[PDB]
């Protein structure tokens, strides 16, 4: 596993995690979020570290008030990330959003 790993640690729920992510980002207020998330996104680490929403989530945390709040393209991404996630496993390159690297950094 030097360029490739896919090694989750032991885990117990992550749906309810992203549960969160969909009625509490759209249900609840979309930028008054990222300051609330960050505790339930920490709660839930391994969660994220199985289809790689932490890597996404750290970045809906770090909008908040005051800041970018919400491009929309975020949770646009990471609902329909959800979507993705509780209906399948294989995930596209929405890393790109805030630093792109999710297989081909480059891609020829």
């Amino acid at each position: 596993g030097s360029h490739m790993s896919a090694g989750e640690p032991h885990e117990t729920d992550c749906s309810e995690i992203l549960d969160h992510l969909y009625e509490f980002l759209d249900k609840e207020m979309p930028d008054s979020d990222a300051v609330k998330f960050e505790h339930h996104f920490e709660e839930s680490s391994p969660c994220l570290e199985k289809y790689g929403l932490e890597q996404a989530v750290k970045k809906l945390v770090k909008r908040a008030a005051g800041q970018d709040d919400v491009p929309g393209d975020l949770r646009a991404k990471v609902m329909g990330r959800l979507d993705l996630i509780r209906s399948g496993q294989s995930v596209p390159e929405h890393d790109v959003a805030a630093a792109p690297s999710s297989s081909a950094p480059q891609e020829s």
